[PDB]
């Protein structure tokens, strides 16, 4: 034992799974680099390669597309537990594999994508990207499943001595900004697949979390959101936001500007020139009347090719003494709803301004042809005065120790009110002597007026209505039940309530194995402390809700083609404590056919290779070790070992000799005589992967108990996204298993994590699993 | 608590240093696999690749074979610890890479070779060996390092449900034996290389050990065996070897005559200088010839039912004083021993016990004496494997008998426990104090054994060179066996060959000798681990030459750092830093690009035996450029720049290598978070000073 191989039983103790855990960390070493010069491609694999040894491939059109994809990615899957970067160069045009469809494969791989095919030989973008390859392996700064990154890591600095070729890392934080990125952009492919109209795009977020505004933003969706705590700002005016008590470019403008597009689709930008930070936003379905002298007419067609909205570029002074709905091109808004953002600055005479915007404003705020919503304008005044209409006077909380203020005029505003200069600047000096973390802190006061009042649980679920309800609804003070309740009505209304729960079981089992120390995380029962209380969740009392499990991988996959937010650079084992799950009625809807972006491909090799090459165990003796289990299962069940022969290969687990069936809480597994069974083998190792990560066991379940015969492709899919499963001749993808394999997995299922982890697997990770599988099956 | 990359500080504490150790065990994953069959290779490569993850190269030719041998070598070199199997298809003919050469690279990176280039493309040897890449990734049932293997694991029992798809695994006694069989194997290439006479190819072993005479025969060798403790074992006759309390017989008779009077076990021998008179009435005229070409003795086969020996000495395998034969042994009058039956006539005249009894006829090979009091004269081979280091020879006498041993340009193969790698071992918490226990350089393994470190032994005129370099030196005359894991216990120790040697035959390095498999692949796993970019590596290496000049007052305004692969820093203005082997000399306007190798040599040195001395000695000479050995193929050569004139392109200047060796503590520090071993680090730095002395 000791003396034999395969060898699990000095392989595998708590440190070893505990080693698993880091490794897990690693777990995204893919770039996926297109480009059109094969020499080029074939110089810097050869560079990378030699000098660190990652790992490279050239997709190169020497073999079919759809093959080259197989091959290079199955051998792929196997690796990415190896501790080693991987790059797949991919030289063919986009006429042979669309950049949509690559980026799809590289996120479902958890890599990096650059797409510089058709740059020239000649480019500094395309050499530089390259260099980079070879510079910083095995790092690579093009974020993964992500085009962009706005978090504090700087790789230019790992190669300059004026940092001591240091950067920042900050993983936790990077990959929890990377999940509700990522949690936004699947609402918005759940916006374009449902075909919501452009202007009910909107999701609800449960409880304040600040982000999602920008990341909303991004996405062309406007955020809103449901607190249950009543807030008390403890300012003055009927809502107590005239003074309440105290890493993207221009941040300070996205901050303040995102937040007014959350207020209204019909904007008017006085002083908009040049707005540089509104380009990377998607806003479609906006109106901008943006008035600056400086505007051209090259930066409004600039603006609305960036942006998707229509974009109306004044490039003269607004008129600030025109009281008129008439002047100034406002008759556009009228019947509709309006925001305005005043950005105006002028050196002369700058007091005498404000004081004409200001009654401009207070004139415009109470108009009847257009619902003005909210006004914002820069607020520096050194005279005293009252002021009309005025619901807030607030901080920057990017304003970091500046002058200006920024006043808010809305209908429910406080009727009159006197602002005195001497406060002013004295909160505002006060304000100038706080920290960077506390006055950003401040953006709440901001984001109050896009939030709702009241309980989550009790919210009206119509109109196919998304809702974003990430780490809020798991929170203690809700209860498992009135949630479970909650859940399966929103999916019985058809709704889209995304939702996140700490993941009991997994979290239990990194205790367990002291990863961590039952200090920094502790529970009892399904009830969580983290340093806030929340209760755990698993897979069969969700599914039992009407919810199924998808990861985050699979989520930004399968919203690849919509995406517009970050993208991460390490894996997080605080973050891998969660589950993510969606209703049960849109995976059967829209998820049951799975191409690569569904498919849980980097995950049902890489844990099972990691382990066969810790243990010594043989690729073909793993499918023998298969038969045995097999074996032992069917012995448990006294089925009579003349009836059976075990085989323990790929191909076939075992051959029936005569009928005999197995009593299942699904219904009898029934075996025919002289036929060639082959069990469902990712059951297995998702489960393995299931202890470390989110695992997407029920998602594949449900996919193939879809399977069980062929299904024709989606006709407005490319076809090259199903090129990891067998499509017949006549183009339907080849039917999986029957269901007497499935569920053969599920019962050694027990067996076979405790074979390959040393009995050291977590036998409540496998039953909630087992048990929500045969929910899946059942009659 | 940091939140910044590279990242030492969190990522390599003891337990990760517990976890390189166990990676250590899996430091040969490379097999080497020569055919014919381009398409066929493709496949295979393509199978084993999609099913087990297994990292698949093709040499085919379409690139030039050096430049082919560089990429991916170099390539593999950083891979060697990353627990995933690779596979090198070589599939040039002959006449572009020979079969020696090949499996010497092979060997190099501590590979299975296989030879089967010109089967056709459906012969069953060759489609068998190429689905059992398949089916055994990321194993492989071809030993490492050596053709054969004799060991108690059995692939075929892996595919076997009745076994339950297991079998034996013993690492530590199979990397034992395959360490005795390479110990042999570089005594034979001795031989051949000191062009020893025939008759002369006799090895002492110090303490008795039994498989040195099969691995001895295997290399035609002639073994003895010298002993201190050799109590009667209880007999009646001179030697008290009577009553005491197949393929072995032969090679023990073997072992005592050049001349000797079916037989199928002997014809993985190699016995090129003996001479056998068989008596069998079934031989037939084939047998004798596959005798003789498969063993290369001089064979008559009688083919039936002995005066070729009148000049010489005899022995004979089923009457003794002649005077003019001296008959030396035969297998009641003149009886030297009866055992476990059998008998043996001289002059002078439970089944795990049974096969100690082999103890008994070895006595019969046995001399008794000191070792350290035994002559040296003559170039004599001794192999001193686990025995001088016993704690019964003192340090002062073993070091001098080592001293005096080269300074007699004799052969003596010494072992010992690597008192720093053992120690550190133990202070992570790798070896328990159950097991091995240590008290200064004195070890208890639970018999005592003194430890040696490489300082030490530098200056008694030996260099450390590892197993894996005396294997591969030794490929084109090795008949040993294989292994197919790595192990801890063995690694805790060091092999060391005299300096004579070392300098007269091995200072021009060839892949053979190359410490290549070992300087990259553990710095490779750290930067992984630790999140190290390629360039700031060498941007760290900058910062550490940049640290230790300020230290030794250099001005900062004479020389700029630039931290890069090819330019570690550029002198602006001369300056010189004093150095025990006379001073640094930095002139003006030059670049300095330190020896990187020596930094992570001793990295490697924490936790596997180390080439390093080695490697500084060639690194000394190859402060200049050296014309190629005549008698050598170019392409052993593949790893190192070769000039337009023919010669090894010249290395780097003592600078260069000593400065690496300056910085070399700070460098252990920065990759293992201070968790190194100062006590490594300085039993190599002041060897590496001593092979650079004034
Ligand atoms: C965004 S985190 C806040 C974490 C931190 N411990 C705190 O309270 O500020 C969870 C937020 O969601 C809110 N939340 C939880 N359940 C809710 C529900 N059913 N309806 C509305 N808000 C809810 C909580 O009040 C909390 O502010
Ligand atoms: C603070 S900068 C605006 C920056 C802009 N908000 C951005 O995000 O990049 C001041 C701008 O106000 C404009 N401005 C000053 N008076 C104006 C007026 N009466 N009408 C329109 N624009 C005015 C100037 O042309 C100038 O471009
Ligand atoms: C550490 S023991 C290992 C051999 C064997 N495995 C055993 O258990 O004894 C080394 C052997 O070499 C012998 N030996 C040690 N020093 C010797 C010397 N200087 N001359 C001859 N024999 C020596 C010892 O008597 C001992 O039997």
């Amino acid at each position: 034992p000791d003396y034999c191989i395969p060898n699990f039983s000095q392989t595998v103790n708590e440190r070893t799974i505990i080693d698993i855990f880091t490794i897990c960390r690693y777990r995204s070493p893919l770039v996926v680099f297109c480009l059109s010069h094969n020499e080029l491609a074939k110089k810097y694999a050869q560079d990378v390669s030699m000098s660190s040894g990652t790992h490279v491939h050239i997709i190169d059109g020497s073999v079919e597309i759809t093959v080259s994809l197989y091959r290079t990615f199955r051998t792929i899957a196997t690796q990415l537990l190896g501790r080693m970067q991987i790059v797949v160069f991919v030289t063919v045009d986009k006429s042979v594999v669309s950049t949509q469809v690559m980026k799809s494969i590289a996120w479902a791989f958890r890599g990096s994508f650059v797409e510089l095919r058709n740059q020239s030989v000649d480019s500094s973008t395309l050499v530089s990207k390259l260099e980079n390859l070879v510079s910083f392996a095995p790092l690579y700064n093009v974020p993964k499943c992500g085009p962009d990154y706005y978090g504090p890591t700087v790789y230019s600095e790992l190669l300059s001595l004026a940092t001591n070729a240091r950067t920042h890392w900050y993983a936790t934080i990077d990959y929890s900004m990377f999940t509700r990125s990522v949690l936004t952009g699947f609402v918005a492919k759940y916006f374009n697949e449902e075909a919501v109209p452009i202007d009910k795009r909107i999701v609800s977020i449960v409880g304040y979390n600040p982000p999602y505004v920008w990341t909303c933003l991004r996405h062309g969706i406007r955020p809103t959101y449901i607190e249950k705590s009543l807030p008390n700002p403890g300012g003055k005016g009927p809502f107590g936001l005239i003074l309440p008590v105290i890493h993207n470019p221009q941040i300070k403008l996205l901050c303040l500007d995102t937040f007014m597009l959350s207020t209204s689709m019909n904007i008017l930008y006085i002083g908009a020139y040049p707005a540089t930070h509104l380009l990377s936003l998607q806003l479609n379905g906006w109106t901008i009347l943006a008035f600056d002298p400086k505007i051209t007419s090259d930066w409004t067609d600039a603006m609305a090719k960036a942006t998707g909205a229509k974009v109306i570029g004044v490039s003269k002074e607004f008129d600030f003494k025109s009281f008129s709905v008439q002047a100034n091109q406002l008759n556009m808004f009228q019947n509709s709803k309006l925001s305005v953002i005043d950005d105006t600055w002028v050196e002369t005479d700058y007091e005498k301004f404000q004081s004409e915007k200001q009654a401009y404003f207070e004139w415009l705020i109470d108009r009847t042809s257009i619902d003005v919503r909210l006004i914002s304008m820069k607020w520096n005044r050194s005279k005293d005065t009252s002021v009309s209409h005025l619901l807030a006077l607030l901080p920057q909380p990017y304003g970091a120790s500046i002058r200006e203020m920024r006043a808010f005029f809305h209908k429910k505003g406080a009727s009159d009110i006197k602002i005195l200069a001497a406060e002013t600047e004295k909160y505002m000096d006060d304000f100038t002597a706080m920290s960077v973390s506390d006055q950003i802190n401040t953006q709440k006061f901001m984001h109050c007026m896009i939030t709702t009042v009241g309980d989550a649980l009790k919210m009206d679920l119509d109109g196919g209505r998304a809702v974003i309800a990430s780490y809020s609804l798991s929170n203690s003070s809700n209860s498992k039940e009135r949630v479970l309740k909650f859940l399966s009505d929103a999916n019985k209304a058809k709704a889209m309530v995304v939702f996140g729960a700490p993941n009991t079981h997994r979290l239990a089992y990194a205790k367990k194995v002291g990863l961590v120390l039952d200090s920094a995380i502790k529970m009892s029962k399904d009830l969580i402390t983290f340093s806030w209380r929340d209760y755990g969740y698993s897979q069969s009392e969700l599914y039992d809700a009407g919810y199924v499990e998808i990861t985050i991988d699979q989520m930004v996959a399968y919203s690849s083609d919509v995406y517009n937010g970050v993208g991460y650079f390490a894996n997080s084992t605080y973050n891998d404590l969660f589950s993510w799950y969606i209703p049960k009625w849109y995976v059967h809807k829209r998820m049951l056919m799975q191409d690569i972006r569904l498919s849980p491909a980097a995950l049902v090799k890489c844990f099972t290779t990691l382990i066969r090459n810790i243990c010594y165990v043989p690729h073909e003796t793993y499918y023998r070790f298969r038969g045995i289990l097999v074996d032992k299962y069917l012995r448990s069940k006294n089925v009579d070992p003349s009836q059976y022969s075990i085989v323990g290969s790929g191909s076939k687990t075992f051959t029936v000799l005569s009928h005999f069936e197995v009593p299942h809480e699904c219904g009898p597994l029934v075996f025919e005589a002289s036929t060639d069974v082959n069990i469902s083998g990712h059951l297995l190792s998702l489960a393995i992967a299931a202890h470390f990560v989110a695992s997407p066991m029920i998602l594949w379940a449900e996919q193939m108990k879809y399977m069980a015969v062929d299904r024709m492709l989606p006709p407005n899919l490319d076809k090259s996204l199903f090129f990891d499963n067998k499509v017949t001749p006549s183009g339907a993808l080849q039917r999986w298993h029957s269901r007497e394999e499935v569920l053969l997995a599920a019962e050694i299922c027990e067996s076979y994590a405790a074979m390959m982890l040393n009995n050291k697997h977590s036998p409540d990770i496998i039953g909630t699993l087992k048990s929500a599988i045969n929910l899946v099956f059942k009659i």
